[PDB]
């Protein structure tokens, strides 16, 4: 069967972190923005620290740690990672922080100073991020651009492995709520995921990032997609976009899930045009746009 998970799991302790302010509020709980101060080691690290609310449920408290065990098992520059596990009453994960934030509301806040540059260098990036899963034989079924994460402009990570799923020595997933207007057509009908289908939402994530954050099949509900896409129609042309660009995107949205780009191809298509980004994407203006801190990055 498959080659040994020997990926570390750190425990930490509460008193080695403060929480600064909170990122994000839900019913299972919090993230904060953190420090983790290591006893002893000299280094102050960012973090987001993910705390679980009222963790009396079982059923969060096993999510939590699949969700802990999906993180610790990987280690790419473009994937985010875990510094490790808290076994407070209320259990919590601790994670790089990635001060600002996901790179779909980045892209919204931010379009009328986005140039060609970075948005090629971020599909790279997550290609990249992608294809480092695929080799870990990770499928992340959850791809989009809500899920990446921004540490610099220059610089995203993809995050949120809430269903991701390592495949044993396809996926089949049970029936659950699933973000149909990302997903591949076997995904819908037959709730089949792979590397393939995790193309599919690359091939949307760029959509996002190309379109500055516009919705996909804005207002038509996802009873209908899978009708529609069983058609032959997919997401339209992006204004910036040139048909280069663009029929990567088609590429993508084959339903025949072997005839989509492998990642590897898109790392190299997105960079050869990252060498000439305005041949690419057609921009108005496109020209013209605490002392022992370490980031988690440089922490070994
Ligand atoms: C409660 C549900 C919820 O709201 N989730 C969202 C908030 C927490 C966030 N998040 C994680 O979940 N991480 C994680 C993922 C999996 C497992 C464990 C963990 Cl720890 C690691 C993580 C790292 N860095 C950030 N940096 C960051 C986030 C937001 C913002 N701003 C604040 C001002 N706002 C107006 C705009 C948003 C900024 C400025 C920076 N956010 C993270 C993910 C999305």
């Amino acid at each position: 069967g498959e080659a040994p998970n020997q990926a570390l799991l750190r425990i930490l302790k509460e008193t080695e972190f403060k929480k600064i302010k909170v990122l994000g509020s839900g019913a299972f709980g919090t993230v904060y923005k953190g420090l983790w101060i290591p006893e002893g080691e000299k280094v102050k690290i960012p973090v987001a620290i993910k705390e679980l609310r009222e963790a009396t449920s079982p059923k969060a408290n096993k999510e939590i740690l699949d969700e802990a065990y999906v993180m610790a098992s990987v280690d790419n520059p473009h994937v985010c990672r875990l510094l490790g596990i808290c076994l407070t009453s209320t259990v919590q994960l601790i994670m790089q922080l990635m001060p600002f934030g996901s790179l779909l509301d980045y892209v919204r806040e931010h379009k009328d100073n986005i140039g060609s540059q970075y948005l090629l260098n971020w599909c790279v990036q997550i290609a990249k991020g992608m294809n480092y899963l695929e080799d870990r034989r990770l499928v992340h079924r959850d791809l989009a651009a809500r899920n990446v994460l921004v540490k610099t402009p220059q610089h995203v990570k993809i995050t949120d492995f809430g269903l991701a799923k390592l495949l044993g020595a396809e996926y089949h997933a049970e029936g659950g709520k699933v973000p149909i207007k990302w997903m591949a057509l076997e995904s819908i009908l037959h709730r089949i995921y792979t590397h393939q289908s995790d193309v599919w939402s690359y091939g949307v994530t760029v959509w996002e990032l190309m379109t500055f954050g516009s919705k996909p099949y804005d207002g038509i509900p996802a009873s209908e997609i899978s009708s529609i896409l069983e058609k032959g129609e997919r997401l339209p042309q992006p204004p910036i976009c040139t048909i280069d660009v663009y029929m990567i995107m088609v590429k993508c949205w084959m339903i025949d899930a072997d005839s989509r780009p492998k990642f590897r191809e898109l790392i190299i298509e997105f960079s050869k045009m990252a060498r000439d980004p305005q041949r690419y994407l057609v921009i108005q203006g496109d020209e013209r746009m605490m002392d022992d801190v370490v980031d988690a990055d440089e922490y070994l």
